[PDB]
DNA sequence: TTTTTTTTTTTT
DNA sequence: TTTTTTTTTTTT
């Protein structure tokens, strides 16, 4: 357990794990911070981002977070428990 | 505006937008669902799915949902609004 | 008969048969050309691609030509007439 | 080089590379032949047949190599070299 | 739970 | 070369 904290990559950023292989993780580059959802590879005794995956501005993940309400609601419509 | 609705395709598959050629769709591949988050791009007078994003599996949605107060709070410490 | 013909599906692609249920068709997906050899099914009087069966990349088809002079060899040593 | 043979696998039946992890080969099985184009996996230093593939009959594999002209001819129409 | 590969591999 | 996963894994 780790409470109030998370994982950290190689690179010194937080990351969420969300399948075995896919991390969503925040990253800054060119001094802007992206939220990363990305397939990750295992290469020389290291985990690498893959080239599978997205890199939104805080603006672009503000406006994912606006959808999620509709997006669950069809989801459920569609079968499948979100809660 | 349309708070708590949505935009369909041609193919009949739901979608917001989330930047001016971003977006974040639904819809049946393999008779599973998925939730794309992607880019899009012009052809023919047509939008089309492009080569960058990803496809989540509905399990991964959810598991991405759980990380939404945590990484919010990351932004947050970063000197972001959310 | 029809030698050297083919058969088209409603998708506008194109078939041979190979037996009652079985198909060997070309088709285009991501922009490549697949070659799958595939069984099929019947649903809503359609007949639909099943789950058993390959899509050869162009190359694996022509690997595949370049190995059934040794195929129809073995198989003739077997007791078959090819 | 081995003119004349092949390669055969740990069950004793030969078979022909048709990508790094892509197989056609010829087994017998109950009392009759396949010609088997499909995929393998390794594990537990095996190679091992896969889920993804085919087993034709001999009469179905025949029926293959009546329709390869045709089959051709339509891949040289989509900008393919086959010979 | 009935189609379609391999290689390479982040970030508006 | 512009969409869609993971786990398990032969042979009419």
């Amino acid at each position: 357990s780790n409470p109030g904290g998370s994982q950290v990559d190689a690179e010194g950023n937080p990351f969420w794990e969300i399948s075995d292989k896919r991390r969503v993780g925040i990253s800054q580059f060119k001094k802007m911070d992206f939220i990363n959802i990305r397939e990750y590879y295992e290469a020389g005794g290291e985990m690498k981002p893959g080239k599978k995956g997205i890199g939104l501005t805080v603006d672009q993940y503000t406006a994912f977070l606006k959808a999620i309400p509709a997006i669950n609601a069809e989801l459920r419509s569609r079968g499948h428990d979100i809660t």
